[PDB]
């Protein structure tokens, strides 16, 4: 699954995903509105309005699950774009990804 936490409402926020049984973030380092088009059409709503970097919604807790993502950006979500390991090591919660999505 997939949501956004920390907006100021359910159209925004900091992108977590729920793999391997547990909740996460995503990092920063190749996050760009592709995938965050992605990101908001698996969350309804019809498009992406800005991407952000930097923990812009606060630092989220627990796995960073995704990194190296790439989208062409008509995927349904994000399980189904280029995904070539879950799990990174490479971050910290300084860089959880969000996302401002139309509504
Ligand atoms: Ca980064």
């Amino acid at each position: 699954k997939v949501r956004l936490v920390g907006g100021s409402g359910p159209h925004e926020g900091r992108v977590e995903i729920l793999h391997s049984g547990q909740w996460g973030t995503i990092c920063d380092d190749r996050w760009e509105v592709r995938v965050g088009q992605v990101v908001c059409r698996s969350l309804g709503y019809p498009g992406v309005q800005a991407v952000h970097k930097a923990a812009h919604f606060g630092q989220g807790t627990g796995p960073i699950w995704l990194n190296e993502v790439f989208c062409f950006g008509r995927e349904s979500s994000i399980e189904e774009c280029k995904i070539r390991q879950w799990g990174t090591r490479a971050c910290s919660h300084s860089e959880d990804a969000g996302v401002t999505c139309t509504l």
